[PDB]
């Protein structure tokens, strides 16, 4: 038969069906409730919106996302997400296929537990594994050498693997992802004026963000430029017609990946993080993992990023070596690719955990049997 | 010489002397104009009123706030009231006098630069400088460690600062202040058969919100207790010699503080502003940030608004840490007397912004050279 | 006159008289930086904090160790350490009291010739000595025959001593020590949602591990039991209030020392260690090697660790010799107690560099003077 | 039929064929397994690699050397490395061609006893013999007078032979080799910062030491020429692209063979052990044995040791006497090239140990019929 | 007065007074010198050790013989020794008693020219006297009559004497005694897999052969037992705690006294050097040669060594004549026994070397006053 593969990121769902090569549904990750007083009477209206509907009627809902930092926090939330992929989305009965999930490593081990607990006994699948994001980056780029830095909505990771063998000793996490980026945006958006607060208006800011930012290749000859001319200024539509000019900000937002104290934090870039993680590992495999930089995740859809990466790594590697950032344009969805890829194999059929081995293991069979 | 300091806040001008413990003039910032028509000649009527002299005649004129939620709207009435703080109030000549002034943080920059221009251009001060009020508030206080909560007439601001070091990506600002409290008393005050819809009657309900207004330690047993007995309703006569008589609008109207849904935001309260910011500060300083909140502004000066804010945030905080709310008696001018203090610093003459400075760098100077 | 004499470790300070029984000062090898934008004017705030203060003012500042495994990097912030001590904390003048360094074995030569450097050019003593940590550990020992092992913040070295000559080509060195030890704990504690990232963040775990950990005798009995029962268990308290539970954690990450595997490195245990430098000796100083196992360091301060040492080497030594280890209470301090035995002694005076021996033989005269 | 001929080494294998002027094939006598945890499916890894497969992926795998000091401490290495030799190199089968092994003088007779019994049961060779090594490099020579000194990298060994009898009680031996010079440079490189711990770091300073060290002629006068220039200095790129620097390090570690001090042994040196062993042959013989000195092996491929050797053993032999040293340009194969000659004699094969008399014997046949 | 008497043997020192019954002070005649370089201060470390203090550091230091084969070749470690006698183990002074010394036949006559030269120039003994060991070992035996066979560590003589007169041209010597049979001892351990290379594990292999070994009376049928049967090994316990397993080699050592061919020399074995030499002599003498062979010195306590002899020199003598092996069990001080018998002797005193004589004489005396 075939199996599930659901992709739950910070922000978006991707599911779909093993073997294919793009998800069935892709929708955002929020819950929506009302906040007004209805007055109208037989309108059949819910109680919760979830998806494209809750993005749909949002001037009246206030959404909450259930995923921050890759961890769930709200589980009813999840579950709702969860029926909403596996009946009005996939419109499948999750009983006769087995799921495959994702999570970021380093993360607490009851949410996996707790993933599996949630598939094996509010659903019937036969069977579910748990892999890790940027093994399946890999296997969708189709190499087994390489860092993979994956980048989402609310974690930042890499992971270096040789011939197939993972260094976990040299595996860096970071909780700087597209959802601090549109804080960042929405807060410094205020200097021209503009006051976002609801969540329906923080909605509109990461659209905005998604649609007008990119990465400057130098930031302070870019900050010159953009002081001195305004050919960098563009222009963008309210939903009530209002319309709205953006500058330097354009690019001041997606610097905060390289320069994480624009929001506080005192951790180091996306590019010294790779650097670490490159210099963790031995000796005789940083020559490999310095030509296979992979990168992944909506966060790494900035215009100039890769060359902005590339520009940092060569200039923290020694001249000799050789410094590729591979960046598919599919990198939005190499997750789901990879994981997909994965199902598909004939070999990694023996590597479910079925019912029965929960049920006499009880739910931390994901612990021995998944990595 | 001596410097001039004023606070020019949405409802209230403060203006002064540095070196002084309280403002020397205080009035509405309004500013009224004729709306009938005249039949007597030779009477010497002016085409406008600002200050006290417009809530005089304030029966036949429509006023204007020049002012509205911490940013300047009207410029012609602003520098109108300008002028006459500068020489119908303080009675002093603009241009030997360095002038301090203060504006909320998250403003628009183009606000500062104008201000800046009118200071240099229209008047010709020798210097002048733009402080964040928070910080004016906490020099007033004594103290260099803590979290403000000003709220004034048209914004809500906290800002955290713990060794003389602010950390600018935890500051929360609200535009939820005095006047939304005066236009929710007036909306609610129809309940019982009252009207009051000129300006002049939002003078009127503004003067009953301040002189019969209070917070509720509990507000649905407040509710209550209301409903059950007499004992809370109070009696107000209006300047035509009619009584008017309020009951659970006493303690309804200051309650949007901590449930802004009473008006349709969708944002939070007061309590957990605060807890929020403090809770996006390192964690090796939330202890001292606990045990130092301080309240400063006109909404501020409710009766019991410390004590609801001292059991709401030890209800969020942990057992453990020691919550205190500093609420001086003189909080409703603390933004001035911090800023008279910081004005009459000898290390602080360092840092004005001479006119020379301002000539060879244009209005944008403000940036740099104020935070 | 009296002579200083200085433990300049990876992660401690520890600096005194000669002839005292303990160290004068002790305090953290840090300096900090302030990483916050300041807002209060007058307050006579650092550029640098150094010690205990960096400690105090570490939610603001950036904290970096000069040293790391026993090999300086940051000549200026040591620069800054060494005044510290010797001004602030010893409150000397260190030109006439001659100063004991010790150093690690098989460290940079360039290390010890900087240092000479430095004391000698730098700060004006008379007179400057380099001393083998292992050979202080064995004259605080009180005796002259056996096999020390030190363990630190950043090193881990064996040196087998058998009538006051030491086989150099049987010293034996691990770059495993404390520090290592508490980015273990770091990267496990993320397993139960508790994430630390900045470095005050790993001030705490390093208290949390100091504080909380210990060597288990038997470790998969240890994990079996920990698994089972829930008796191994302990809380502690964050500084914001916050409390966390530790499990296994508490004797997983001590267990790094035996099976170094756990962080990624294929080097041996400190039991294999050192019965492989014991047998790179004579046959005929075997015995008295095996029953003169002495241990010094912080690392060797965990609960347990010198019963499984013990263990440890009986099960690879042969049944007939007999295994002791020594492990004085007051081992933290065993360098520099032996330090000042070693400066304290009538004989030891002629041994001394002289300040005309290094004038007229440059910095190298360490080496040929210096064991 | 064609005979095999196997050298096995402490470091390197030779093997081929009877008759050949090379060796057919010549690679590292190592065996790794993996250290990581893999990750990717399906990649059909090993759980062994021999040869250079293992030097390939040597940045992930334990290497171990199944040979030290010419004694053979893991058979099921050897066994798999013989098998490597067999059927991945040679692409042979075992069962029709003699096979002719070499061994090192004073070994356990348990060693030859269980080659001898692997080689006849294991694989199925018609016959077997095993030579001294001494013995086939004088067969390479083309002579049959001499003393011949072996340098391999587990054993060194002088043998002296006059007229085709050799004096057994003259034979010496010494287990200083290639592997103690690469461990003692790896220990002397610390001195510069340099840090290599790892079994591939160990090949790393393997090859850091066959290409850039040699021989001085004068210890002293090469160690004051280092030290006053800097012509001496060479630099070797690593791996990953950092560039390392070596001075007297290039001549430091050779010098080891005259000076075994260096490395804690009370032996002596090379030429010291040829002259002994010399002397210790009749007085009617030493003349030609003087003139007739024969290097073999890798150790004695460094640049200068045999000028080194000739000014030493002349410094020893009276004057009268002529000291001839026979380094041919390849000896590092004189051994293979030896047993090849040996094996090609029409009278040698008469001598092979057939399957009969080992059946009849048992495995301690090898001790009568081969010397 | 008394008179000394002092035994320098190759391996050990039989010191003591004439007239006893045993020698005072023995101890082996062995200097040491470190080897590894100090790093304790104050230790008082000697510079040498002598006696039995050399052998209880010799893990630590290099050990010498001062006399090999009966020959003195290092004077200044004689003079060592001898000093060590006079003071440390005696403790007297070498100024009232005259010495009486011992000497091999057939050694250069500069040996006990420099002996009395050294005895009388560097110490101050009234007189001294050089006796022929063998004639010692008579004296001892009580007898007058046979010939002598004395073995030690360094030579192996035999003089035959008839009625007090000693036939000089049938002394026959022999450079094979306990030094050699330990080096072939060490030499055929290494087909076990033991290894003893330096000095120190020399004296454990000689202590393993004064406690392990034997004569087998028929060497053939003692060595097909061996190779049969497991009931000739014995078991030894090294200083470290490792235990070896010692076979044949138990009696193939002491064998090369029959069979000097063993260890390369063209010599002829004990019995039949006794044969020879008695073949020498007049045929009038020989039946009571025959009937008095005397056993001396360490290297004949092996068990069963007097049976084989007697049992060699039965098959060679006529079968009328009557062979007598003469071993007393104190034969390991026979030579001293008859040394203080013959210096206690009344008619003995007027053929002491006095002072006067070696005055006017020069060292040369001792020719013409000693046989
Ligand atoms: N073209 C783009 N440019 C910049 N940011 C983008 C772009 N597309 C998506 N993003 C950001 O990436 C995030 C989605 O990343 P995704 O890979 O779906 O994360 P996750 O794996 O956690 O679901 C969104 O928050 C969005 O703001
Ligand atoms: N005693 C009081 N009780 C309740 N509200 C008050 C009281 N005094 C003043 N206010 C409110 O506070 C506002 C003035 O606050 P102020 O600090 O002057 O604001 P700003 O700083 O913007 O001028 C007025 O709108 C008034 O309604
Ligand atoms: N009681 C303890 N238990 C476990 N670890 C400890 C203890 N005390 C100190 N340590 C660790 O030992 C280290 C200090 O060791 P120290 O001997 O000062 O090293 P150095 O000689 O390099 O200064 C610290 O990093 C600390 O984490
Ligand atoms: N050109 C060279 N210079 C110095 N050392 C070398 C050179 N070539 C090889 N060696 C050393 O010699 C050793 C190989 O010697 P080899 O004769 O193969 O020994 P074996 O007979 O035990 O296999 C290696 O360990 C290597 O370090
Ligand atoms: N019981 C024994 N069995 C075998 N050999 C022995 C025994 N005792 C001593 N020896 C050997 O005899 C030697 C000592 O002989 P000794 O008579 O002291 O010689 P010397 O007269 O030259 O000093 C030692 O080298 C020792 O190895
Ligand atoms: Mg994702
Ligand atoms: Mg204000
Ligand atoms: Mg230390
Ligand atoms: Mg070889
Ligand atoms: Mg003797």
């Amino acid at each position: 038969t075939t199996a599930l593969v659901c992709d739950n990121g910070s922000g978006l769902v991707k599911a779909g069906f093993a073997g294919d090569d793009a998800p069935r549904a892709v929708f955002p990750s929020i819950v929506g409730r009302p906040r007004h007083q209805g007055v109208m009477v037989g309108m059949g209206q819910k109680d919760s919106y979830v998806g494209d509907e809750a993005q749909s009627k949002r001037g009246i809902l206030t959404l909450k996302y259930p995923i921050e930092h890759g961890i769930i926090t709200n589980w009813d939330d999840m579950e709702k997400i969860w029926h909403h992929t596996f009946y009005n989305e996939l419109r499948v009965a999750p009983e006769e296929h087995p799921t495959l999930l994702t999570e970021a490593p380093l993360n607490p081990k009851a949410n996996r537990e707790k993933m599996t607990q949630i598939m094996f006994e509010t659903f019937n699948v036969p069977a579910m594994y748990v892999a890790i994001q940027a093994v399946l980056s890999l296997y969708a780029s189709g190499r087994t050498t390489g860092i993979v830095l994956d980048s989402g909505d609310g974690v930042t990771h890499n992971v270096p693997i040789y011939e197939g063998y993972a260094l976990p000793h040299a595996i860096m996490r970071l909780d700087l992802a597209g959802r601090d980026l549109t804080d960042y945006l929405m807060k410094i958006l205020t200097e021209r004026g503009y006051s976002f607060v609801t969540t329906a208006e923080r909605e509109i800011v990461r659209d905005i963000k998604e649609k007008l930012c990119y990465v400057a290749l130098d930031f302070e000859n870019e900050m010159a430029t953009a002081a001195s001319s305004s050919s960098l200024e563009k222009s963008y539509e309210l939903p009530d017609g209002q319309v709205i000019t953006i500058g330097n900000e354009r690019f001041r937002c997606p610097e905060t990946l390289f320069q994480p104290s624009f929001i506080g934090m005192e951790s180091a870039g996306i590019h010294e993080t790779t650097y670490n993680s490159i210099m963790k590992c031995d000796i005789d495999i940083r020559k490999d993992l310095y030509a296979n930089n992979v990168m992944s995740g909506g966060t790494t859809m900035y215009p100039g990023i890769a060359d902005r990466m590339q520009k940092e790594i060569t200039a923290l590697a020694p001249s000799t070596m050789k410094i590729k950032i591979i960046a598919p344009p599919e990198r939005k969805y190499s997750v789901w690719i990879g994981g997909s890829i994965l199902a598909s194999l004939s070999t990694f059929q023996q590597m479910w955990i079925t019912k029965q081995e929960y049920d006499e293991a009880g739910p931390s069979i994901v612990h021995r049997k998944c990595f």
